[PDB]
Order: structure tokens, then sequence, then C-alpha cells
């Protein structure tokens, strides 16, 4: 019969019917605005003013119940329009009707409540505005469903939709505070203070802050279907303290630390109750709770013995978790307090348990007229209260005092019934479970509720890998065969990396967004929701924290059943959506030019997941799109041979050994390239390609990119004026350091002249062991044209690179005659047939060294790409090496350079031959006990020329000797940066047989070659 | 017919036969050293003489072929009594002899065995060395398992077994050692240069390395039954270069390059022919390769294109992958080298595969003489090549030049055929699968083998999280039903943590020691091994480097196939380990002090792990100790109540509200303990208990210690005779921050005395709201006596306390006096029946506060703990609250004091009760426009003393007056750190009513107490 009542009976309508339609605007009429007088609204003003001790200004208060008034009159009319328009969607007049109902309704509302919201009085006014705004929020929903069914437009229809939506965190937000700063202003120093304030947060919370806990739901979009929530607040009742006919003084904080802090839900399995006695009175001492978590998913648990141990009378296990709790107790209240030793305490109770049928009355010593249910009444009158009370008895905790006066206060809190002792998911409705509710909170809090949400949140906090804050919830299935997507209502301050899990496997891993701007004075729309991709059919639900650095406030899981065909459309939206944004126009005619060929891979992949069941014309369609993109993007490459088909096959990629080609990757989706170290540097891992002038427009950048899966060392260049390179190492991710797989480099083109034909080189290069490389999905494109400082930068680069021709094109004029004479002077001039007889080994080196001093044969960057002088270098070379060969062809001695190390000489000491310019092989005579000697035949009577090229290290003389049997000895001698002397002798053998000798005094001596020859002209 | 012949026989051997037996023994006879001759011995010196040019020294090279004789000699001995021992155990003289030729073999090979390492010439010898210490390893190995049945005692055996495993070792790294710089040694820059270094490499791998490669398998004890290992090393044939009758000058690292660096194992299928021509020579320009991983687990891939295209005739591709790969090549060569362009390819090559039957071979163009078959040749002679071949082809790269002289110089890999296309997983020997042969390699590298691996090794780098190197190999298991323990070899320098998983499960997860102290030059002992501690029956195996910080080599997985009793068994051993070493003796007697009540809860969950199906009896035996352990660990636990099971019930625990006790934990095993916060810092959660003297030792160190799951503001006070407190805050973990969750604390007991009766307080405390604690497990313990330092600090504790006794003692005799004598002087004396009828409000609270300056009433920590003088300050406040009650009674004022705010007063303005001092209550009148006031009745004809206590801020006058109706109205004024003023008048009414009128003239006035009493004496 009172506010509360009143609450209650539309508190549970909200729970169990909240699904847009004719029901629920009946519904509205029937508990509230169809059947209310002035009287009633009266009723409820006094309810708060009595309790906050002050009362309304009269005009303000007239004012707000005529409005009051006028609204019912109002609503009954857009209810009785809404019913019968209904019964006959299609008839014009019915909607017509509707639609001015409607406007009516939205005025007089968006009118009123600022009139119960009033300065100085908006807590005594608050659970009417609370009233007023439930009502306002369900016509704005009204018209966002059916609005188009009335006729309006879809214009009209979104800007009350968005009115809504602004209005469900305004309304909650005003409501929030003022309850705050009204709770705030009637807390007081003793117990009689406490009696008011707590009667305050309990009536409050039943006449407001439940009907706003359920204001969310009214969003359309997010509860498009039935939804459920559950409330899991506490409330508290305190007999003994609420009709003690005084006051206990500094006694309140004692009191409200007797209760519970924020917890995970648990259920009250029994209190076991211990009497004591004074004078001859034997009172409720102490007690003890067991509890057990939601679901009885966990063993038991229990607390510290509450009040005192007292042994006047046996002891008296009373259990709780009988039929469906206890929803009420009736309670003796005893108060000595003798003309002057004083008593404040219970002498008994009675637990009453809610049950369908009947269950006999469990009572302590005996019952009392200081019933629980006039404080927290039924919510249905219908039935009798066993079956239609709103609350279950949560916990039983204590105040006392102990040994001048005694306090034994037992302190009852109740919960809403909403907050099943299971948790159960539908499959008809959306299903609402907090994550209080849950059973396993590691790494986090549960810190309480800011009023708008029915009650406790769970904070989970910030790492570092194996402290990942988590929550884990059991559910139970009564559908088998219902298929859910799982939405989570959380908040934070930053982006954060989420996983949830459901059983053993994770649906949910991303980083969703940011919802507020801090965490402590929580406001509405500081919430906000993520969904998993897919729907599913294990048995608990959870999310953990994956952020190293903020924390995050999970609020409730919400499961949403689904048809496949749902399911089909969701993903496809979502890849539509995906393979739109690759296109700078609507009509899909070009890539936007920062979408990279990886990205339209990446989208691709989002296609193919696609269901071949539900979606197939739509996907083809959709593949067709992504298809063409990639198509495009090929387009705009200027590289040849993107996918590496034809690497060596010249014109496209140049490549060297330890590379591989594969087809697929983790990573990548197309033919891709593996780089592998080198044992030396000079011969390192290339895959090179040159970019055709013809290709190429004059004054644009040019941008080089591609993917690299990881790197060691990789080398990267881009050559035209002149050689940019990065060097990139990039470390792989499962699912100096570059923290980014994708790459970039950009260059710069000046003027094009395709008889320079410059083009842009592209290189990569590994010259270290330790050394690797996974790269694909290359492209080399037109980006932008160039303006302002790059421009005049290309300029110059241009024109600079123009001076170092010339320059080189003038040098390249002295040395190549140099050079070219010097190899002439070599030969018989008889087109390099001949070498002149008396041309040694030091001049044809040195001839050499002159061809060698030609500076751009080869691109110094990878000397494998010929240079502007490739052409002439390299026929001066081969001159030389026709020359070498006639030198050795031409001596009669063997091996006489030492070219291959000691064969066909015959050694006596330690003797060893090393490389040391080139090719260029040299004797070393280190001691002089050695002996390198060779036999070699002749002609008797022709001449010879024994020619020796070598230098002599520190002190005595080299020698080489040559001879016949007895009496035909001759000799040459060496005694004295690194250069060689040339002797020679003529020598005329007697015989068929000659020796030569190699040998020294002492030092080192060291002979480049030996020479023997036939002198004829 | 020739060394390799005689290796790749014993390779194929000690791979297909590795378990310990006479099969063994006579395996090595018959195919070494049975039917070896001196000519044989010699034959192996020539091998690598001939490669590395220069010959033994003679009288080494005699002492080396006599010493390998005697040993042929003496193992045909042991053979012949190994022989007849088996087939007759038990016979004692066969027994003895066994014994002897044990012991005279030992003799040899130690003394032998450095005469085959000599000086200058360790290299030469190697691989006759290698023969001698395979030889010397398997003996030691005999007797590691015969040595017991054949009489040999354990310490004999062990002995000897010491020495099996100290000389796998140094065998190997010697051999190792010498192969490394032989082959450094032959290095040089030519092409010839190149076949002499390849060639020693690709024979001394084949007569040395691959024995080596299996020394490990040796040791008994890891491979108690038959084991076999795959060699996985490439070896490489060039027929161009092979027998080209000249040399290329500075070309053998640019041959050396066009060898394939370290890579995961892949399956040559197939190699497509480009034919280019030169002169009307038709040769090979120019090949591709394409290759599939291990097992075919993955797609095909392909390299760059070898050599150059060449179209002079189509072109053609030949099939490896047919019947069990390619075996041999037969290859003709081509030189031109015409009297002056130059020529050096090949013109055809024969591939032939090995098959059990027939297979035609595939030719390119033509077969050739240049047989591969020379080089590489089969392993079994007792069939035909196609059936006994060792190796297949394995991949082939290319040496090449280009347009003065053309080389296509075509290279072929061929890798041992224990090497399988597929990993096979046996189950009746432990089967070796080296890493190499996996086909996911993230975050790593495979690099090159030290040469004792039988092949390259695989790298896993250090992270954080995405970046886990890992290794992924493929697996076949034959037979489902089989239980295998999965071993790993692997090497480090530091200790790792790695998770090994199987199929999507993980079944090895643990920090495993270092083994090695640097990663570079890898010794043979710089391995080692873990196990999963069970065994099973998915189908990939794997590894993950979990370290952030270091690297880790990974060289083979393991199988072990296992029965169940085996299982039960190694986890018996390993629990019965951990129980045993929680006492200090042998007789399981005492506890290890530093055993901690929580770590002999982790050992009893290891005991419950074992079989009830296979360990029942010893399991049984093992809970008896752990739970005997435990009992004991009570015992020495000081604190009552150790499992929280009667907090509250005084003399064990003392708790408040915000506790709760559940059974157990993810962590606990028992009943433990949950805090949360507190709203106000003076209501603190707590829980305390104190330690009685009776159980203290004097002169002692005593340690509080506990386990926190986790922590938050926790603070922790240790109590004698000062207070020591910690505050502790500890993370969670999965499976000013403290990094562990073991806590301890220390205090040091003085003498103890049972009359003073200190004790020691033990509290937990948490003061602040985010806040919150898990603990269990909580000891308090004797630890050691007091010596030092330490004892003549606790001296000076006590002395100090004892000091401040006496001082305490001596001001409390003052104050408590002088407290006692203002409480006496507020009552009329006769026992606490009355107030003096004009002791003020003031005076009350003036005595009040001479009874709360007393020091030690409470505990300054907590001050719910009595303190020395709790009992008589309790006595005085009572006084005290008996006063107040008395000064309200007699009040004929209601409410007089403010102590209930404003009830029973009438208020006109805005006016304000505040409280100021404890409950003291002020009225504060603010303004002049305020009227407080009180109707009172009275008795006409009596005498009243109207007494107020009140103060005034600022200017102007604060009063209080009191009339009747008309002529006689009398007034109280004030005007004018925080002190009251006390006036009174005498009032005579004339009527039944009085008014009393508080007021102001301007300021604030500030009204303690107003009071209203009859004069009657
Ligand atoms: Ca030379
Ligand atoms: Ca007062
Ligand atoms: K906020
Ligand atoms: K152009
Ligand atoms: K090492
Ligand atoms: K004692």
């Amino acid at each position: 019969y009172t506010p509360i009542d009143i609450s209650l009976s539309l508190t549970q309508f909200l729970l169990s019917e909240f699904v847009p339609g004719a029901g629920f605007v009946l519904g509205l009429v029937d508990i509230i605005w169809g059947i209310f007088g002035p009287s009633q609204w009266d009723a409820f003003l006094v309810q708060i003013e009595q309790l906050i001790n002050q009362r309304i200004e009269e005009f303000a208060r007239n004012q707000a119940i005529s409005r009051l008034e006028g609204l019912s009159n109002l609503y009954q009319i857009y209810a009785e329009s809404f019913r019968e328009w209904e019964a006959d969607p299609t008839n014009p007049a019915l909607r017509e009707e509707m639609r001015i109902q409607f406007n009516d309704m939205n005025s007089a509302l968006t009118t009123a409540i600022p009139l119960l919201a009033v300065q100085n009085y908006q807590v005594p006014l608050l659970s009417v505005y609370v009233q007023a705004a439930n009502l306002h929020l369900s016509v704005l929903r009204d018209v966002s469903v059916f609005g188009q069914r009335w006729g309006f437009d879809a214009a009209t229809i979104n800007s009350r939709y968005n009115d809504l939506t602004r209005l469900i965190g305004n309304y909650t937000d005003y409501a929030v505070r003022w309850y705050n700063t009204g709770l705030e202003r009637v807390w007081g120093p003793d117990s009689r203070d406490w009696v008011r304030y707590n009667q305050f947060r309990r009536e409050l919370t039943l006449t407001v802050l439940d009907i706003v806990a359920l204001f969310p739901n009214y969003d359309s979009r997010r509860y498009p279907i039935r939804t459920v929530s559950q409330l899991t607040r506490e409330i508290y009742t305190n007999p003994v303290l609420e009709n003690f006919d005084g006051s206990f003084r500094g006694s309140a904080q004692g009191i409200e630390r007797s209760i519970r802090s924020p917890h995970l839900m648990d259920i009250l399995n029994s209190i076991t109750i211990y009497t004591d006695a004074h004078r001859g009175y034997y009172y409720w001492s102490g007690h003890q709770i067991m509890a057990s978590p939601v679901g009885f998913s966990g063993p038991e648990f229990t607390f510290p013995l509450y009040g005192t141990m007292g042994n006047a009378a046996p002891q008296q296990r009373i259990v709780a978790q009988l039929g469906q709790g206890v929803y009420r107790t009736l309670s003796s209240t005893l108060y000595r307090r003798p003309f002057n030793q004083q008593l404040s305490v219970l002498d008994g109770t009675e637990f009453a348990y809610g049950t369908s049928s009947n269950l006999p009355s469990a009572v302590y010593r005996k019952s009392g007229t200081v019933d629980s249910l006039d404080e927290i009444p039924p919510q249905n009158n219908n039935v009798p209260p066993r079956q239609g009370f709103s609350h279950r008895l949560s916990h039983v905790s204590m105040f006392r005092s102990g040994f001048v006066s005694i306090i034994r206060a037992p302190m009852f809190s109740w919960i809403h019934r909403s907050a099943e002792v299971n948790n159960i998911i539908a499959s008809d409705s959306i299903t609402q479970i907090p994550a209080v509710k849950g059973n396993f909170l590691f790494n986090g809090s549960v810190i309480s509720g800011p009023g708008f949400t029915g009650g406790d949140l769970v904070r989970l906090n910030s790492s570092n890998i194996q402290n990942r804050g988590y929550i884990e919830v059991p559910i139970h299935f009564p559908s088998t065969s219902t298929r859910y997507r799982v939405r989570v209502r959380y908040a934070s301050v930053t982006p954060i990396h989420l996983n949830v899990n459901w059983g053993n496997s994770s649906i949910f891993s991303n980083t969703v967004p940011a919802t507020a701007t801090s965490l402590d004075n929580l406001q509405s729309s500081d919430f906000g929701y993520f969904e998993s991709a897919n729907a599913f059919t294990g048995n608990i639900v959870g999310v953990r924290n994956f952020s190293g650095t903020a924390g995050v406030i999970i609020d409730r899981f919400e499961f949403i059943p689904v048809t496949a065909t749902l399911e089909a459309e969701y993903n496809l939206e979502r890849a539509q959506k995906a393979v739109n944004a690759l296109f700078t126009s609507t009509n899909q005619l070009g890539l936007k030019t920062n979408v990279t060929d990886y990205h339209i891979d990446q989208v691709s992949n989002l296609v193919t997941y696609l269901s071949d069941e539900f979606s197939l014309d739509e996907k083809r369609e959709l593949s067709e799109k992504v298809k063409h993109a990639k198509r495009l993007s090929d387009e705009r490459n200027l590289l040849q041979d993107s996918n590496f088909k034809d690497i060596n096959r010249e014109r496209g990629w140049g490549g060297s050994t330890g590379i591989t080609i594969q087809g697929g990757d983790d990573v990548f989706k197309e033919n891709y390239v593996t780089l592998s170290g080198t044992f030396d540097e000079s011969y390192p891992t290339y895959l090179y390609q040159k970019i055709d002038e013809s290709k190429l427009k004059a004054f644009t950048r040019y941008q080089l990119r591609g993917y690299i899966e990881d790197s060691q060392d990789l080398e990267i260049y881009l050559i035209r004026y002149n050689a940019k390179h990065e060097t990139v190492n990039v470390p792989g991710t499962g699912s100096s350091a570059h923290h980014s797989h994708h790459f970039s480099l950009d260059i710069d083109v000046g003027s094009t002249d395709l008889n320079e034909d410059l083009g842009v080189w592209v290189i990569f290069k590994i010259k270290t062991q330790d050394g690797h490389a996974r790269l694909g999905n290359l492209e080399f494109l037109e980006e932008k044209p160039l303006v302002g400082e790059a421009l005049a930068r290309v300029k110059r680069a241009e024109k600079k690179w123009r001076d170092k021709r010339e320059k080189l094109e003038w040098e390249t004029n002295i040395v190549y005659k140099e050079a070219k004479e010097s190899v002439d002077a070599l030969f018989v001039n008889s087109q390099y047939d001949q070498l002149q007889a008396d041309t040694n080994i030091a001049m044809i080196h040195a001839a050499d060294k002159r061809v060698h001093s030609i500076r751009e044969a080869y691109l110094p960057e990878l000397s494998v790409i010929p240079g502007v002088n490739a052409a002439i270098f390299e026929e001066l070379e081969g001159r030389i090496f026709t020359a070498f060969s006639l030198y050795d062809a031409r001596n009669v001695i063997k091996n006489g350079d030492f070219n291959n190390g000691l064969s066909s000489w015959n050694v006596k000491g330690h003797v060893d031959v090393e490389e040391q310019n080139n090719q260029r092989s040299v004797l070393v005579v280190p001691e002089w006990e050695a002996e390198v000697s060779q036999e070699v035949r002749v002609s008797p009577g022709r001449g010879y020329i024994l020619r020796v090229t070598a230098y002599k290290e520190g002190y005595g003389e080299g020698s080489v000797t040559i001879h016949e049997i007895e009496n035909n000895t001759d000799e040459l001698k060496f005694s004295n940066p690194v250069g060689y002397v040339t002797k020679e002798l003529e020598y005329f053998p007697e015989t068929d047989k000659v020796w030569i000798e190699i040998g020294e005094t002492e030092g080192t001596f060291i002979v480049d070659s030996v020479e023997l020859l036939l002198m004829e002209e």
C-alpha cells in the first residue's frame, strides 16, 4: 500500500516483461499511470520528505503534483491509442493518432521533468522524478521501434532515438547524483542517525536505484528483444536498532562497519545461534554463518564468530537454503533499561521461507512482532508473502558492544530475488549476468557500484605475464542447442586488450576502446560494450585483462540467442565495410594509395571466412571486388615478377644463392622470399631489380614498400641520383629493432631521360652469417608529385649527379687511354697473339693495376650490377687475362708463377706459397736451409732467357741458379711499398736437362715468378 | 673395398643394431677387428695421408699399426669369451675369463689410444684413432651392463661407468678438434684447393664424424635399450670440378658459397634442366629445384634459377622422389680447351633410384663414367647398389661463371639415408629425431653442427611475450597404443624455462639447468637432457623458449617407450626423495627448521598424484610419512587454532569483520584467511593472537611466517619489548612489491618471566579501503638461540622496556590520583548515586580529559588489545559515563546537551548541531535571526537553577533567556584554546510553564549544554 510496495511491483514487471510492445505500454498504466490519483503522488513525496525531515516548498510541490497528473491523463490516451493501433496496424487514423499522441507525450514530459528536478528540493522529488523519466524513456523507446510503422520518417526517428540514448545517461546520472548527496546529507554520528541513514538508503534503493538500474535496457538497438536484468545489491534491516526508543552515541561508524564490504555474491546456507543470559533474560549473543558461492560451484565457507559465544542454552543451527531461502524475519526485541546496566538485544526470531507451497518456519526461541516485511515487502500481492516476496535473506552480521551497556544487534542483509542462486541462461531473451555473480576473482577487486548498476562491479587490475586479472563466472544452459553471442559491459579509461574465454576456449581477443576519462566517479555513459564475432553453444565464462598498464571495470556478461542467418549477416556487413574501405571512391575504380598490397590480402582473408551455406550470393559478389582491388594493386605495382616466379630467368629479379620461394605462410598468402646469411662478407645474399625510366614520371616521389615477417641484418637499397639505405631488423610476432612489420622507403625522380636511362635500383642484401629475412607483398609505387623543398632537393641531387658524371667522364678518358696503352705495350701488337719477348709479369701486373683504377665498372653497393664503365673495363681485363695465359704457356718452366702452390716443384725445407694481391701467388723462402728446385728439359744448342721477379727481405742474398751436370752454372742474385725487381740472363745448355734452384743466404726471399724462355725472334 | 666402404658398413650396423649384447660384440669383430690385418690399418692411414699430402713419421706409424694389431688379437679373445659366457652365464670360469679379458682389453686401449693421438700427426691418425675409441667405449659400456653378472663389484662398475661418460666427451672433443684444424689446414684459394678441401670434408665425415656422432648412445643409463640415431649432414660431389685436369684461380670461396647454408631438412622433389649450346656442344646450363619439408608436411617450395636459362633443346624435368630417391649419378663431363675460349660443363647425367626392386634410370641427355658411387659408395655390399646405397641425393645447386671461360658445375648434396623422408616413431626402441627434421621454425636459426651431432642444430632465440622461439616437428606413430616419455637433448649457458608441447597439449614446463659456458665453441659435454614426468600416446612435437633473456640450442627429440609400471616407478622415486628431504635425520624424527608448513603441503600434493593402480603399497607408506611430517609441523607451531577454526570463540584468534575462512584454494590446501579493506581508518580489519610466555624460551629468536597468495596494504606486527612491522604487498601468480609469496618476520626473547607475562602479539591489519590479503599456513616457531650481537641487542631492548615501565608506572600513580579525585569531586560521594548540585558539564568534561590522559590503557598498534593500564582506565571512564547519565536524567530540559541534535527543540532560522570533542555535541547559532526554544513544565513555587555552558565568537552577546506569560523574564548573557564559560541564575516560576530561548545579537554563539534543575538539598 506504500510507495515501496508500488515500486517493487513495477520492478518485478520491468525484470520479467522488459520487451517493446503493447504488453509494456499497458503494464505501466495498470501498475502506475492509469490508476494513480494526486494522493498517490502526494504519498510518494511524503515518503522522502518525512525521511529527510524537510518538506518541499508549496508552489514547487503543487506544480509537481499537477504535472504528474497531466501525465496520468496524457499517457492514458497514448496507451488507449497504442492498444487500438496494435489491433489494427494499417488504419491511417489510428496511426495518425499514434503520431500525435506521441508528440504530445514527448512535449509534456520534456516540460514536466525539469519541474521535478527543481533546485533545493531535488532530493524529496527524486522518486517521482524517477517515475516520469522511466516513462519518458519508454515512449522514446516506443517510437524508435514502432515509429516507422506509425508513419514517422527516418530523420525524426533517429532524432528521437538519439534523444533516447542521450537521456538514459542524463536521467541516470541525475538520479544517482542526488541520491548520493541526499544520502550524505542524512549521515550522522549516532544510532538514530544510522537508522534514518539506512532507512533512506533502503527506501531509496527500492523506489529509485532499482528502476534506474533498468534504464539501459531501453536501448532498442542493444536490446532488440526481451532482456532480463538481475539486481544484486543488498539492503539492510536491524530490528534492535530500528525500534530502539533511544540512541547510542558515536556508534554509527561501528554499526556501518558491521555491514560486509563489496564481495562476490554468495548464498546464505545457515546461521548457528548462541543464546546467552543476563538477569534470567535469554538472548541472541552470537552466531555463525556458513555460505556458498553462486551455483554451489564451490565448497562452503565461513566467517569469524559474530557477537560472542553464549552457553545459557544449547545452540541452534538454523538452515537457510530450504525452499527458496528466508524471505522474512519476525523478531522479538528486549530492552531492559532500569532506573539509575543496560540491555538491547533480541530474545527470538522466526525465519520464514519462500515456497510455491508450504514450509514450517524455523524459530529461534520465539517469534516477535518486528516484522521485516514492513521494511522489505512483497513484490506480488496476488499471492501469499511466501510466494510473492521480493527478497531473500543474504547474510546476518552483527553490531555489538560487550561488557557499561550490552548491545547484541543482528544485522540482516536482503538481496533482491532477481539475484538467482544459480546463473541460468535463457534462450528466448538476452540474459544479463553481472560479473559479481562469479566464483573466481584473480588479481582484482569487487568495488561498490555507483547506484545505477543494480549492485557492485568487478575491477580487474593491470599486470608481468602470469599476473593477468581474471573473473570467472559459472553458467548453466537449459538449452544446449541454442547459439549465443557473448557481450560484455565494461569500463576503461584507455583502450585495453581483453580476452574472453568460454569454457577452455577463447572467443574474443582484441583491443576495445575507452569509454571513460576517470574510473572513480563513474557515470552512465562511462560504460560500453564489445561482443564476440561468432556464436556458440564449455560451462563457465571469463574475461582476462591483458594490459600490463591499465585496469578495467567489468559490469556484466550478456548472452544473446541468435540464428545462423543472423550470424552470417553480422560477418557480411563487417567484411563489406572492409572491402569498400580499399577504394578512393564509390565506384571502386581506384585504390587508396595508402592501402598496401598486404592489407588487401588481410581483407581477402575476411571474405573467405564467410559462410558458404548462407551468404554465397553476396560472398561471391564481395570476392569479385577484393580480387578486383588486388588486380588494381598489381596494376600500380611497378615491379616486374611480383610473385618471384622468374628470378634469374635478367630484366626481372636478380638473385643469388641462399634464397627460397615458398607459396604461403602463417603471414603471407602469396609467394614469398626467404633469404639466409653468408659465410663471407664479399659474397652477399642479394635480390635486386632495376626499374625502367619509361615506367617513371618526372618530378615525382616513388615508394618502395612491402612486408617483413621477420628480419635480421637486412640491407635495403634505393638507388637513383645516389643510394639511400636502411638496415632492417624486425622480430616476429605470434597470434634498432623495427616495431612494425610494414616497411617503406622513398625516393624522388627529377627529370626522366630515356637516353641516360638511370631507373631505380632496388636491392636487398645480407652480408653477415647470422642473418636472414622473410618478406613479400613488395610494391614499388607512385605516391605523390614533388612540391616545395622536396622539389628543390631533387633538382640539387640530379644537378649534383650530373656534375659527378662529367667529372667521371673526364677522368675516365685519361685513365682508359693510360691503361689501354699499358695493355698494348704487353703485346707484339699483332692482334693479341703474342707477348713481347721482354715483357715480364710485373709489367702485366702493373698494367692490370691501371685497368683496376677504373672507378665505376661496378656498382659499389652490389658489384654484380654493371656501372657506367662496365663495357670498357671488361674488354681490358680480358686482354689482361689473355696476357697471363700467354705468360704461362711460353714459360718452359711448369708452375713458375706459384699459381698452383708447389706442384711441379721439389722442396727440401719449410717453404710456403701465399697469395698477396688478387690471384698473384708468391713463393716465400723464410730460411736458408730450404731448397725449391725443378728439373727442366731443354734443347741443347738453343738459347734461353732466365727471368726472375722477386725481392729480398732483410740480410743476405736470394738466389735462383741454373745448371747442367758439371761446368755450366749461372746465377740471378737479389739483395739489399711492396714492389719487385726483375733480373735476367742468357743461358745456353750444352745438354738436354737443366736444373733451376731457388735459395737464399739468410733473411727472407720472395719470388713472384720464375720464367725460362727460348730466344726466338 | 676402401676405408670409406668399411666405415659405411660399421655406420649401418651402429644405426641399426645399437643395443648392448653379444650381437654387438660379435658385430664389431665381423665388421672390423676380427677380419683386419696390418694392411687394412695401413690402408686407413694412407687414405688421410694422401689427402693432406704428408705421411706420418715412420716410428709413430709403425707403433700405431702394431697397437691396432695388438687390439685385433685382444678383442678376438674378449669376443670369443663374451660369446661363450653368453651361452652359459653361470659358469664361474667363463665369468672369470670375462673379467680378466675385460681388464686386459681396458689396459691395451688406455695405453694404445694416446699412441694414435701423437703430436704433429693427430690428423693422419684420426680415423684409426676413431676406431680404437669406438671400441674402447663399447667395452666400457659392456662392463657397465654385464659387469655385475660377471662378478665385478659395484665400486668397480661405477668407476668404469664414470670412465665411460668421461670418455664419450673426451674422445668426441678430440676427434672434432683435429677434424677442424685438419680441414682448415687444407683450405686454399683455387678450385684444386677446394677439391682436396671438400674431399677431406667428405671422406672424413664418412670415416670419422659419423661414428663419433653415435658415441653418446653408449650411455647405458640414458639408452638402456636399443636406440636409433639419424645422420642429417650433407656431403657434396662436383663432377666438373672433381676431374678437371686443371685449376681455376680464386674460385674456392665462390664454389663454397654454392653450397646451401644451414637449413631445415627437405626432400628433393625434382630438378628441371636447361640445355644450352656452345660450338654445337650441348650442355647443362641451368636448372631448377623443387623441394618439400620433412614428411611432405608442407606445400612444396623452390629456389631462384641455378646457372642460366638455356634453350638449345627443350628442357627436362627429372623427378627425384621416385622409389627411395636418387642414390647415384653417372655424369658425362666436357672440357673444350683449344690452343691459344674455354668450357667446363656437363653434357649428361644418369640419375638412378634406390628401390627394393627396379626402376629405369632417368637420363639427362646421356650417361657418363664419372660415377658418384666412387665417392659415395654403398653401405651394404650384400645387395646391388640400388638396394645397398648409403645416401640419397639431397639438392643440386651450382657453381657458375658465365660470359672469358664458361663454367657450369652442378653441385650434388647427398644426405645419409638414415635421414628418413618421414619422422616415424618406433615402439621397441628409443627414436632419435634431430630437431632439424622439423617444419616450423619461429624466432630462431638452424646453425651448422660442430661435427659430433650428425648434422645441424636449432637455435631458439630469447624473447616480449608473443616472440617466443619455437620449433615444431611432425611425427608419425605406427603404434597408437604405445606410451612414450619425451626427452630433449639441448644446450644453454644459463638455466632456462622451457615448454614442450605434444599436439596441442603442453607436456613439460619448468626451468632446466645450464650445461655449457659458451654456445660458440660447442663441446660434447655441453649438451644435456630433460624429460617429461609422464608418458603419452596429438601428432607433432615442440619446444618453446620461454626465457626473455637467453637462447637455447635444441639438438634432438627422443621418444622412449615405457610401460605403466615404469611410469609409476619414476614418480615414486621422485616423491620419495621429496618426503625424505623434510627431515633432519635418517629416522624422520625431526623437521628441518627451514622446511615451512606450506612446503610440507606442496610435497603432500606430490604423493596424492601417485598411481592407485600400481603403487598403493608404497604410496600409503609415503603418505604415512608426509602426514607425520605435517603433524610435527603442527607440533613446533606455537600458534593456537592453526586452521582458524575458532576465531573469537579470546585465548586464540582475535578477529574483526571483513574476514573469511574458506577450506582450500588454487594455492592453499588447508583452511585459509581472506581479509578485505575498511571504509574508515579507525576501524581496521584485524586478526591477532597473543603467544603465551610459558611457550617461549629465554634468549632465543622466534620466527613468524606463513604464505600469502596475494596482498595489498597488509600490516604485520610483532610485539614484545617493542613493535616491529612490515607492510606487505604481494601480487598473485598464475600457473615495494614482494616478489615472493613466502614471508617471515623475526623477534627475539630476552628473559622470560611468567609473572610479567609479555608474550608476543601477532597482528595482521588492513586500514585502507582498496586493501586485502589471502594467507594461510601460518607458523610461529622457535628458530635459533641468540648469540653475539643479537644477544646484546635483546638485553638492551628488555632493559630499555624495563626502564620505560618504571617511568610509566610512576607517571601513572600521579595521573590516576589526579583523575580519580576529579572523578570523585563530581559525585555526592555516597557511592555514585548523585552528582553534586553544582557540578556542571565542563567539569564532567574536564574530569574525562584527566582520565583520557592515561597512556597505555590500550595498545597503540591495535586499541582493542588491553594495555598495562586497561583495568584502571576502564573503571574510571565508567564512573564518567555514569556521570553523563546523571547529568541528563536530572536536567528538567529535554535534550539540553544537543546529544540528539535538535529534537525536543523548536527552531526558527538556520542552526546546526555539530560534534566537536568526542561524543560532545554543540549548538551553533551562526546568525542573530535564528531562534531555538523549548517550552518546559515546572512546579510553581519551587526554585530552579538555569545553568548554561557556552561561549561567544566575535561581536555582540549570546543569550539564553527564560520566562512565563508576562512579567518574569531573566537572562544569561555571553559576550567578549577552545573552552567554555558556565553561568547560572535562580529562577522561580509563578506558573506551570516556562520558556527557554537561545539567541544572539550577532557574531556566532556556541552552546554546549543548557540545564534546568530543581533546588533541593
Ligand atoms: Ca705469382
Ligand atoms: Ca554537548
Ligand atoms: K567518470
Ligand atoms: K616517361
Ligand atoms: K663451449
Ligand atoms: K618458559
